[PDB]
């Protein structure tokens, strides 16, 4: 009835755009996150002892990374500032998204090649990818950035999508290990952060939460900017878990084997 | 139960040996979910041309057919359950590929200039999806022979690469070619249905394998016919779909939300 034949052996709908509203609903997917900030709270700090030389190189060049962006953001030094909080993971989540894309799209290259299940992986990691990538869409309300930045990002992801491609092409290990550290990282940052609002070393102006967010995140109206924080740095806890879970199963030549979190969203 | 307990542990790798093998997982939750006799209806159309990219896509399209048809000896022989098995095997190899193409394009373009995408990349992404669908449900039916395995194999690197770098030249010379494509997807399924009606078909496996039985949610009681059905009825999306994204496109509305987004 509201999906049928009718409009399947319709030409085009390119007449109808004029009349469908913009909804942040559509924004993503309808997989959303849905967290409950009060559990979500007790998020900590990990760290996950590399085994051999890729996951000592995937630490040492995740290390090297912050390190350089580090120092040439001049953040290390100068006050902690909503304004550098903001510009540095509008930045850090522009290649966020990039990792979760590339593993997808070339398991479900195999999967089409070789004509084999995936049982679950694909799908997990295109949700990484939109999830980094909402929270794109929801700093750039907080702080829309300069020229400077634009060209940054721009000339990043082709040094990135190029690296991350061959990476993941040559050792899928290494690059699941990498963004494993990358999260670490990630959830360092924000309780960090979260920490700041706290002592009062940081009290935000941008205390709404973005619509964009507040649909996806599943917030209410009264939600702080800390709230905000809290669900994002949950998200990157996720993330952190399940693609060193994913190198672990490499390691282990368990590549081909279930994605073990297809369970771990069922109520038992 | 997914809390905080769980986000704060290193691996789930001691997992793995206790998680059953579900064929719902498979794929995402955004299943198709049509209903039989009126997708019954879904019919054969053409779209005109408007200039000489869409020309060009269209003649792209008829070369592959002419060819594909001739190497792989359809015309030869009578219209057999293999021969046609076998030729969806290949061709869901190669359409599940431009719509993870122009997914993952719409996405970095979203990261690298940091705007809303409004609803396009993850349509694009479940007609992946939906494709090697199709292909996990046919692989079924019959394991295909080596020299077949071989070739998809070589096919995959050209049109990974022809598709890179038509959808960044030209992603309304893509969305129009698979247009095209899925309108022979149509006419070809359409031609199987009638086969099995008038008698010159008689299938074998009419036993709809179980990842198709929850992927689409049909009956045990399904027929082989009835999973044409489905699957011809996802391809007249795909049809209007990627003839509404070259429309789109040719009147610079890339970046206007998705109109499906909406017609959901
Ligand atoms: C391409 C430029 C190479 C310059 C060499 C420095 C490489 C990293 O430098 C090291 O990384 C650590 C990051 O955790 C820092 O905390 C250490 O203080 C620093 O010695
Ligand atoms: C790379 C090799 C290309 C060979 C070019 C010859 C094209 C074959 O002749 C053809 O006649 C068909 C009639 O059925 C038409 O459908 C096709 O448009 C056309 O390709
Ligand atoms: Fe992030
Ligand atoms: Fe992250
Ligand atoms: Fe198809
Ligand atoms: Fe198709
Ligand atoms: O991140
Ligand atoms: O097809």
């Amino acid at each position: 009835p509201v999906w049928g034949h009718t409009q399947l052996n319709r030409l085009s709908f390119l007449e109808t755009v004029p009349v469908v509203p913009l909804r942040v609903s559509d924004e993503s997917s309808e997989d959303r996150p849905t967290w409950s900030l009060p559990d979500i709270e007790n998020v900590a700090i990990t760290h996950k002892k590399p085994n051999g030389l890729v996951d000592t190189l995937a630490y040492r060049s995740v290390r090297t990374c912050r390190w350089l962006f580090d120092t040439f953001s001049l953040y290390r030094f100068g006050s902690i500032t909503e304004s550098k909080v903001i510009s540095r993971c509008l930045f850090l989540e522009t290649v966020a998204g990039v990792p979760g894309m590339v593993g997808g799209m070339l398991r479900h290259l195999s999967s089409l090649r070789y004509m084999t299940r995936d049982k679950g992986w694909i799908n997990t990691l295109l949700v990484e990818a939109e999830n980094e990538r909402m929270h794109l869409m929801t700093f750039i309300e907080l702080r829309q950035p300069g020229l400077p930045l634009r060209v940054s990002i721009i000339i990043t992801q082709a040094i990135m999508y190029l690296f991350l491609l061959v990476a993941y092409v040559i050792s899928p290990r290494f690059v699941h290990r990498f963004v494993g550290y990358l999260e670490e990282e990630a959830v360092i940052t924000y309780t960090g952060v979260m920490r700041a609002i706290d002592e009062g070393r940081l009290r935000p102006t941008k205390n709404d939460v973005p619509e964009v967010a507040r649909v996806y995140w599943n917030l209410s109206k009264n939600a702080t900017f800390r709230d905000l924080i809290n669900v994002i740095r949950a998200d990157e806890a996720e993330h952190r878990v399940v693609n060193h879970t994913f190198a672990d199963m490499h390691e282990k030549r368990l590549q081909n084997s279930v994605n073990p979190f297809v369970v771990l969203k069922k109520n038992p």
